[PDB]
């Protein structure tokens, strides 16, 4: 499946062998990056003046003079033709010729080419990725891999702006990169240029910027530095800041200054972009006028970025019309998917969808903000490259499958199985969700109520769950050992481990459903409990970031199914045999008695009670740790401690209820007379 799909495609059914003897026409006047690709394809084939002609070049070249009228008159457009007599690879520009070769390479199968006529061009002018997330910035090697991936999928934009790069954001955005980083950035630009990608260096100065000559000059001096490293596209982000830096009049004036004294002075600067402080409709203030000030004052050639109606949002026709009228220009979309820096315990490997497919002319650009997991993000990036190039023929699921099969041919279905059940973000402050496990959801749904009630589940639904769990284990084990894309595996490995544990736990619970004899049920029960403890261990030792630590997987349909199925069968067992087995579904080494049902959670060196959305009102709550730990503090948000529970030692409190424990021994905590937060922090391992 050609990705992206071309605008115009006519496929006659006839296969042409890749010629052993060929005459190369226009190879010395054509895009070097395109010809190099063409010669890579033809290695063991000799070139002489006798043989099948291959015409490569840009419009205006003598080599493709014949086909100048068949070439699309769009930027980055190209004409491709294959018949039994000659091969034509003609771009409207150099980037167009390169893109003709990327399509040409996909057509090559079994050293055989189909006879085909293609006229192709992008519906959107700028298409690519913005590395603009919070978290560990992409490694150098990952970024090199990304740029080669962009070239293949006809993405012409890479905007560098990792939030946690100290030379991108505050305060060291004033300082030039050290020699080591600078050498690396210089390499990224060279590689980006070979792949026809515009490397856009973004700066994020707004937080501590002052509107004067001094900071103006340092910003321009920093841009001059990047320019010496090869950078020819630049951006200025004013997102996520407070203070004077939020001034629209001043931002416009700054960008116009950059535009007029730098971008227009240099002979070869391409893109100039800015991210406004108000980058979505929901956080746009209607009382004052920020967006219309930018629209009127900012030079038209300058791009303005937009994430949609909300921070995380799908782009609609009415939504983009809303912003465009205010900024007086077509918006440059910053789409915050599959970025997961606010749900860092989830991987987002599902399909790209929700964005309107008819609004191509209403947007100046479209870039995707990704996960800090570079390889894992290629699934979305592949799909965005497809949506961006030809939104009209954009096929959500098909492109998702093609992405997976492109990224990991040796284990496509295993990676498909894994990503099928790792797409939803789970609950979050943005309220942004994605479908997950839709294949098996109807069967999982029906099974649960049937089980919960006296009714009888359909056998088919039961076997569907068995197959799913069995297939998940296969996928997990095969992915772990896969050597085709080692960096990909390193990224997802913790989730793969948790994935397999989920599958195993599910298998054991299904065996508890049948039940048969009593001894067998207990064996499965003890096994499930041990599996809960293993999932707990991974959740506490893998991916321990400061925000959403741990590893969650299959959260939308599967984990609730297994948990609810487990809690119900244990309930029936306690009823039948008059037992008192624990129906808890998440392991918790500590205890909390008394806010009665609220489960405890461990996050790093914190032991906390799961908050609620209700209104709470000489009662007391007690938390018992599994051992004695040195206490740091106790942050309650709307007190007494002991090491044995006999001798209690009162602690004084202070919006936020602070209480230093001063490394005192802690095991029991109590609070005698709404709950936003109830955290005990203890000393770390
Ligand atoms: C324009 C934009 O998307 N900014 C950040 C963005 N976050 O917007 C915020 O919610 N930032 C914020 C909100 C309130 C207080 C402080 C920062 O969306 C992405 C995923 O969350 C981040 O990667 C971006 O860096
Ligand atoms: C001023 C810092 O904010 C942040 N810090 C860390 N992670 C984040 C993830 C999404 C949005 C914001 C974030």
């Amino acid at each position: 499946s050609l990705q992206p799909p071309p605008q115009q495609l006519i496929v006659q059914n006839k296969t042409i062998d890749l010629p052993a003897v060929y005459q190369l026409n226009g190879g010395e006047e054509a895009n070097p990056h395109a010809v190099k690709v063409l010669k890579e394809l033809l290695s063991g084939k000799q070139s002489s003046k006798k043989g099948m002609l291959i015409s490569i070049g840009e419009k205006g070249d003598k080599s493709v003079r014949k086909y100048s009228r068949q070439i699309p008159d769009h930027k980055e457009g190209y004409y491709l033709s294959v018949n039994e007599k000659e091969i034509v690879l003609a771009g409207n520009d150099e980037r167009g010729t390169y893109y003709a070769l990327q399509t040409f390479a996909q057509l090559l199968k079994d050293g055989k080419l189909p006879e085909v006529e293609i006229k192709d061009y992008p519906s959107v002018r700028y298409r690519g990725v913005v590395e603009g997330f919070y978290g560990t910035p992409w490694s150098h090697q990952a970024r090199l891999s990304q740029l080669k991936f962009y070239g293949k999928n006809k993405m012409n934009t890479y905007i560098y702006g990792p939030k946690d790069d100290p030379y991108h954001s505050a305060p060291n955005w004033r300082l030039p990169y050290p020699d080591k980083e600078a050498a690396q950035l210089q390499e990224l630009v060279a590689v980006a240029n070979e792949n026809e990608v515009d490397f856009v260096w973004a700066i994020h100065p707004g937080q501590d910027i002052k509107w004067n000559k001094e900071d103006r000059d340092l910003l321009l001096a920093k841009f001059e530095k990047m320019y010496q490293l090869g950078v020819r596209s630049f951006a200025v982000f004013f997102d996520d800041i407070s203070g004077e830096g939020t001034n629209p009049q001043k931002q416009a004036e700054l960008l116009n200054y950059i535009d007029e004294k730098f971008a227009q002075v240099k002979p070869d600067i391409n893109q100039l972009v800015m991210c406004p402080t108000e980058y979505n409709k929901s956080w746009s203030n209607p009382n004052g006028n920020y967006l219309t000030t930018l629209g009127d004052k900012l030079n038209p050639s300058i791009q303005i970025m937009w994430t949609g109606d909300r921070v995380i949002s799908d782009i609609t026709r009415d939504g983009i019309s809303w912003i465009n009228e205010r900024i007086k220009r077509p918006a440059y979309i910053w789409w915050n998917f599959p970025v997961s820096d606010y749900v860092r315990d989830h991987l987002l490997l599902g399909p790209v969808y929700g964005n309107d497919t008819t609004i191509a002319k209403e947007m100046s650009g479209f870039v995707t903000n990704p996960m800090e997991h570079a390889e894992s993000s290629k699934i979305a990036i592949y799909s965005v490259a497809s949506y961006a190039w030809n939104p009209a023929k954009y096929d959500t699921w098909q492109t998702w499958k093609d992405a997976i099969r492109t990224i990991l041919p040796s284990a496509a279905e295993e990676l498909e199985c894994f990503a099928m059940h790792n797409s939803d973000l789970g609950p979050n402050g943005h309220g942004y969700r994605r479908e997950e496990s839709m294949d098996i959801q109807p069967a999982a749904e029906r099974f649960l109520k049937a089980f919960k009630e006296g009714k009888n589940y359909d056998k088919a639904d039961f076997e569907t769950l068995q197959y799913t769990f069995e297939r998940m284990k296969e996928s997990a084990d095969i992915l772990l050992m896969n050597t085709e894309n080692k960096p990909l595996i390193v990224e997802i490995t913790p989730w793969v481990h948790q994935f397999k544990l989920t599958a195993e736990m599910g298998e054991e619970v299904l065996k508890m459903v049948e039940g048969r004899n009593e001894s067998y049920f207990l064996r499965k029960y003890n096994h499930v409990k041990a599996l809960q403890q293993q999932m707990f261990y991974i959740d506490q030792t893998s991916n321990q970031n400061p925000y959403q630590p741990g590893v969650k997987t299959a959260t939308r349909v599967i984990k609730p199914l297994i948990d609810r199925t487990f809690a119900t069968v244990v309930k029936f067992f306690n009823q039948k045999f008059n037992a008192h087995l624990d129906a808890t579904t998440d392991y918790m080494p500590h205890k909390m008695i008394s806010i009665k049902n609220l489960p405890l959670q461990v996050k790093a060196n914190r032991v906390l009670i799961s908050p609620a959305n209700e209104v709470v009102k000489g009662n007391s709550v007690e938390i018992e740790l599994d051992a004695i730990y040195p206490g740091e503090n106790i942050q309650i948000n709307f007190l007494e401690i002991s090491t044995d529970g006999k001798e209690w030692k009162t602690v004084d409190l202070k919006s936020r209820l602070s209480a230093g424990l001063q490394k005192a021994p802690v095991k029991f905590v109590r609070f005698t007379n709404y709950l936003r937060q109830f955290v005990l922090t203890i000393e770390k391992k």
